[PDB]
């Protein structure tokens, strides 16, 4: 699982839509990017994309949390922000029915 | 929210991929169609679609429960499959960051 590091200068937020969930082959809760906005932080920055996995922000890991404690931890990043990224994977686990 | 009924004729499976997540609004854990198989079951039948909550399998709720009690109650399904299904909203709550 290729990981990245992306250190963004926030416009209005990192113009990121998060969800909670867990990865298919994971018992993990994750923050994954649900979508980028068009034109926002992230966007320009043009590195994150839908499916990518959140691992930290600002060095504090975001693996594992209630979706309280992961808020919490968004809304006190300051104007910069770094985060560590799994990069979704081409070969993934994933699940079907 | 819209809920409907889906009963389906299981081809090789529902051709459905799924993922457990929080809705942005929610607390409850909740199964979602993450994408429909193109010619799978649930394509043909062409209510389906990435997003829809997956409320109850066969009668029996799939909302809150982990990801092994959930596995379990998919893999337990006969040829034919009822699903109830909140149909995704226009007007939603979502997790921007």
């Amino acid at each position: 699982p290729e990981i990245i590091t992306v250190t963004l200068k926030k416009q209005n937020g990192m113009g990121l839509s998060i969800v909670a969930a867990k990865g298919a082959g994971q018992d993990k809760l994750g923050i994954y990017v649900k979508s980028v906005v068009k034109g926002g932080a992230a966007d320009v920055d043009g590195r994150l994309a839908a499916g990518d996995q959140l691992l930290s922000v600002d060095g504090r890991s975001l693996v594992g949390l209630s979706q309280e404690r992961a808020a919490e931890l968004m809304t006190r990043t300051s104007s910069v922000v770094t985060l560590e990224v799994a990069k979704q994977g081409a070969i993934r686990r994933e699940w079907y029915v």
